[PDB]
């Protein structure tokens, strides 16, 4: 039986993870969990799974402890903040870490888990977008098992040779792989003209949270996923083709030198890739319905319009540049998206903010979390300044 | 370097195989080849690949030796007939056997290759349709490597766990597999009504083309799939997919479905099976989904195309039932082509033969061919009884 630490248990990834673990108590146990919010739900989680340790931010400590006392919950160690997160992520009694904390808050704990040699299930973009080199290097150095939880990357993993983890890491596809096809929904503005794109509203672009939704509309979401893919699978961006696939039933593909293309596909349920990564190389029973192609009876593909959606090329540009370029891209995009949602700039100005920031800000090596966050902060400032300069 | 024996080298599978081998002379050599026809083309093949042994039917011996003399080709042993086929298929100096001879004529050579412990690339249906249990048992008993060359079965192979050959053989899916999705083009009469199917003509529908129209081709592949992957028929779902870009799929207990897809080129699955578990470079163009931008799926109408259910019935019955089904179908197709019976009468012939003829264990090749002959006789008698 293997112990699991869930970083960010109250979110959607966290809940999907618990559904799986709750159906396999004979194979998995929950040693520790963390949450930044929904503390009441956290207490209900603790009742059922009884972790030894729980971590919340300092601001949430008194709330947690009051709810515990009120629900007569004892024998659970409560830790606070980043130090707490690090402690449970690297804990001796932890085998598996679900890294589902998004943003800068998750970097230090995710890196601690990697350096402690755990099976690390990546369920956040920032680990590889911001600190990709450090994370992969740490994994090699400390013999950690780094496995992707997000749908596209897990699809690629399932479509790669079973032993691709043992392949040479050179930027070149290995073991008969010739290309990776990264599938994208295309967003709600797939069939918009250039002029129509200029006038789309925040409400339209949010049609699953707002940041991801806007990023899915600009294709920056795929741009970020491409950067991650390049780090994770040690493959240069020019071996990655983005394919727009509106039904999003096929989750990504891998092409081979004999002419074969392999695909992973399924119903939209994160329990599938979570279960795969959790138990790999073994398969794990879930309650996810089998894919019914008689109902979902059509799949479509088309090329992304890089003129209409320049975010993709910006992401490739950042990837080629390496270093802190993807960090700069990510920071600027966040500020731009926020500006767009607050109706301060237009939709088409989002890649403009990103492009400007990448141009103005000097690149450097992503050598540490500290350097990364420092550059992230400056990039946000530069983006904001530029937004002001264009009337935002 | 590994030596290859190609049974049926002048056919389309044979030619595709040679294209691959000719691009990898550093990894593969051709030791022996056989052909039933296209002797002149066989000569040109011999010039380029210089096999040590060539096998042709007795009727083709004089023609071959004359062409050999005329083209000044020497130092190649010529063997004749079934004994010759068995000799090269089981030859000590052979590592790999491409079994591309179709029909009952391919059975004894294919089995010999299997019992000799060769890597056997299966490119004919009869080996598993007629003699499935015996072939699969022989493969296990003699440490042979039986790998599918046909598109759908190779796709399933590529979509299964990498170690699925080591899984238990129980009839149940193993290693987290929940379902196999066997894809089908659906044939030319995919969307016809029941009444419309009655009036389709031979010209609108040679055997393989007809079998695709009746979905019997898919029924035969279902039977092969069940033997090959040691899985009961009720775990195999037929999915009609007209573009035939997805070549088949496998579903898993975690909700995942894995698929193999590609351009229609037999070099892809041949190269895969030839070099498995290694990948082998081919000139097959990468699948371009920007051009082939749409894929569709639908359920086969088992009422409109009963051939599928008959295959499942035969599979459930086991024993010689798949042999009986295959034999009856061939007589029925042949009758339909000669305009003796209607199109919808083909499964009627099959079903009647399966009902009239007593089943038994497929204990031996001899017992299989005996029942095959009787099935043909029974089918032919029924055809006459319905005015054919």
């Amino acid at each position: 039986t293997q112990s699991v630490c869930i970083l960010g248990v109250t979110g959607s990834i966290g809940r999907s993870t618990l559904k799986i673990l709750g159906q396999h108590p004979d194979k998995y146990s929950v040693f520790a969990v963390s949450a930044h919010s929904r503390i009441s739900e956290l207490v209900e989680i603790c009742k059922q799974f009884r972790p030894k340790v729980v971590v919340v931010p300092e601001q949430k400590i008194a709330e947690l402890k009051t709810l515990f006392a009120q629900q007569n919950i004892s024998d659970i160690d409560v830790l606070a903040g980043q130090e707490g997160l690090v402690d449970i992520a690297s804990h001796t009694d932890v085998d598996i870490v679900m890294a589902a904390i998004v943003g800068a808050a998750g970097l230090l704990p995710t890196l601690a888990a990697v350096k402690a040699g755990k099976r690390v299930l990546l369920a956040n973009k920032e680990a590889l977008v911001m600190s990709g080199e450090i994370m992969m290097q740490a994994a090699r150095d400390h013999q950690a098992l780094l496995l992707p939880v997000d749908s596209e990357h897990n699809a690629i993993f399932q479509s790669l040779p079973h032993n691709y983890l043992q392949a040479d890491r050179t930027g070149q596809p290995q073991l008969g792989v010739s290309k990776i096809l990264l599938t994208a929904s295309g967003g709600p503005f797939l069939n918009h003209s250039l002029e129509q794109l200029v006038h789309v509203t925040p409400q339209q672009a949010c049609k699953m949270g707002q940041k991801i939704s806007v990023d899915s509309a600009t294709l920056m979401n795929k741009g970020l996923e491409l950067i991650e893919a390049c780090h994770l699978f040690s493959i240069s961006e020019h071996f990655v083709t983005v394919v727009v696939h509106p039904q999003s039933i096929i989750h990504s593909m891998v092409q081979y030198v004999d002419g074969s293309t392999l695909a992973q596909m399924g119903n939209p349920d994160m329990c599938t890739p979570i279960a795969h990564a959790l138990a790999w190389p073994e398969r794990l029973q879930t309650n996810v319905p089998a894919l019914d192609l008689f109902e979902y009876s059509q799949l479509n593909f088309q090329a992304p319009d890089t003129q209409k959606f320049p975010a993709l090329n910006l992401a490739r540009q950042a990837m080629r540049a390496g270093g802190l370029a993807p960090t700069i891209l990510n920071a600027a995009n966040e500020i731009a998206v926020e500006a767009f949602l607050m109706e301060r700039i237009g939709f088409t100005s989002i890649p403009q903010v990103v492009e400007h920031t990448l141009e103005k800000l000097e690149n450097a090596a992503a050598e540490s979390i500290e350097c990364i966050l420092d550059k992230d902060k400056v990039a946000r400032s530069v983006a904001q300044q530029y937004i002001s300069s264009i009337g935002g």
